[PDB]
């Protein structure tokens, strides 16, 4: 797992994307039928929520910073893929990835 400073880092800056209204689709895993879109688990193979990658933190699942980021991008490509490119849900999607990169790109290194 990730030094206790960048585990801190990428906490903080999930709770500050949770905060944002863009967040909202995010938040908590997708559950197919009761959307009433069966075919996503056919369509999204890995899904990735926030809430996954804050618990993930906690648990020091992660080994790297790049692979926050590869489960927050993971999460908004899967949008981009099965609502669309374009997509309401994609493109607040986009926005709070952006929000989580200015955030990361402020990661501390490890020495
Ligand atoms: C199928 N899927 N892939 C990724 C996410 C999903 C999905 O459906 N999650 C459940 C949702 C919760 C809230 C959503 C939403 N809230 C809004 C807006 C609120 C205010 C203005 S827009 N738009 O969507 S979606």
């Amino acid at each position: 797992g990730i030094p206790q400073h960048q585990q801190k880092h990428a906490l903080m800056a999930i709770k500050a994307v949770k905060r944002l209204k863009d967040a909202r689709p995010f938040l908590q895993p997708v559950d197919p039928v009761a959307l009433n879109i069966p075919l996503y688990f056919n369509f999204i193979k890995r899904p990735m929520d926030l809430q996954t990658i804050e618990r993930k933190l906690n648990a020091n699942a992660y080994e790297t910073p790049e692979q926050i980021t590869e489960d927050f991008n993971l999460m908004v490509e899967n949008s981009a893929k099965f609502n669309g490119p374009t997509a309401v849900i994609t493109q607040m999607g986009r926005n709070i990835q952006a929000a989580f990169e200015k955030h990361m790109l402020n990661m501390p290194a490890k020495d």
